[PDB]
């Protein structure tokens, strides 16, 4: 019951670019917006979600601990306090904990970029949402919906049960 | 008409990790192995695309050209000239050609990897073949087959046909 479509940048056959298609994806929910992402730097996204939030949507967004104050860096520059829109929960995730050879303890990254909207369409793949993936990079994603959309439900509340209320606040 | 299973590392309730995953589908190839990969480092992972190799399998692997002496330093520490390897055809890939804040030259990254193997089955996702994303780092894949895997048959072929001769040969 799944189907899947492919985007890539720069664009190939398909009428709209990777980015207009996240915009679309989230002008079009409706209840609830769910963010797996490793980098978050684009300010026309952000704004988007922001919108989301205001008519109501519930909006929640892991971010890689390590990458964390560049999310931060850009909201303040855009004059927004995020921490207050009580719509959206921003929270971090770290990769695994290992010691290096001089013996301190550091931990990985989290290696996961998707895009869940009302728990029936999905964006996966190695798009980042920051301008190296618009002028820089080649990168793809798939589009999902059916029945694969519940496994990725899932992976979002095991991630959200690991992630932590970021130290910044 | 698409079937997709999902694998995590570290591993949740499959019995597999990725890397035995990776593996398990190289010892399988009986025709043809195409890797599109951003770094390459792993001695394990390399082992077993040679050993396929000297069975008979043609193998053309594509990798990201920021990155391509990584690669080749491992082959050279592990004592082989992967240049005389006839059955395997190593090239790379640049992202899009840009211009810096300063007015520099630079090429974006080749953000893309999955194994193929006998155009029947793909692993794609977010893991990448060095000991980081074994020992460091979350991630997870796919395993596709069905009419999709036709989709990333034709985007290697698209790869091929953009990527170079390594500049370090």
């Amino acid at each position: 019951g799944t189907h899947i479509d492919l985007l890539f940048h720069p664009p190939r056959a398909h009428l709209l670019t990777i980015k207009e298609t996240i915009r679309k994806m989230i002008k079009e929910a409706r209840k609830v917006i769910a963010l797996v992402m490793d980098i978050f730097t684009d300010v026309d996204i952000f704004k988007e979600i922001v919108e989301a939030s205001t008519r109501g949507v519930s909006v929640y967004i892991l971010l890689d601990e390590s990458n964390f104050n560049h999310f931060l860096n850009m909201t303040e520059k855009q004059g927004c306090s995020v921490q207050r829109l009580r719509n959206i929960r921003v929270r971090t995730v770290k990769g695994q904990d290992y010691l290096s050879k001089t013996g301190a303890k550091f931990h990985g990254k989290m290696e996961q970029k998707f895009l869940l909207v009302d728990c029936q369409k999905v964006m996966y793949g190695s798009y980042s949402y920051m301008w190296s993936f618009e002028k820089a990079h080649l990168s793809m994603v798939q589009i999902i919906t059916g029945q694969l959309v519940e496994s990725f439900d899932e992976e979002f509340r095991t991630l959200y049960a690991r992630s932590c209320v970021p130290s910044s606040f």
